[PDB]
């Protein structure tokens, strides 16, 4: 798809076998999705941004579909107040951005 | 032109006359801008980021290009770790996500 940026970019993913809503987000290094159990080890990790700082688990080699296309990536779980993609999974679904 | 996500999308912006560095950032409501002197008057504004809330100073009508192109609207202005280009700009650029 084309998504113009009218509006905020929020796309359905599934991870952990949830649906869930998230914002595809370039400004982001990382994905980030607000707390939940996911399988396998974790490391504590801090993320920051505007506002400071928020600690975070680290998950690695956790399978998402967003909006459709299948990735695997790390994915950091905490109280962010947005689901977050970030970069490290926006690549393996090939987006770009356009002008 | 066409910008994968590999690395963060860095850009040349100018404002004030002054070249600095942004980020195209698709999970940005509005422009955020490091401290720097912009004409006119500013009111004042709340917003949102990973770690918390910040005030900011918006300034409406401001001339900015982005990567070449020439927009012309609101800059907010405060402590943001990094430059960054909102949608608000971004609209004004014509830039979509693609995949
Ligand atoms: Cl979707
Ligand atoms: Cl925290
Ligand atoms: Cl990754
Ligand atoms: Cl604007």
């Amino acid at each position: 798809p084309q998504i113009t940026l009218w509006k905020r970019p929020l796309v359905t993913i599934k991870i952990g076998g949830q649906l869930k809503e998230a914002l595809l987000n370039t400004g982001a290094d990382d994905t980030v999705i607000e707390e939940m159990s996911l399988p396998g080890r974790w490391k504590p990790k801090m993320i920051g941004g505007i506002g400071g700082f928020i600690k975070v688990r680290q998950y690695d080699q956790i399978i998402i579909e967003i909006a459709g296309h299948k990735a695997i990536g790390t994915v950091l779980v905490g109280p962010t107040p947005v689901n977050i993609i970030g970069r490290n999974l926006l690549t393996q679904i090939g987006a770009t951005l356009n002008f």
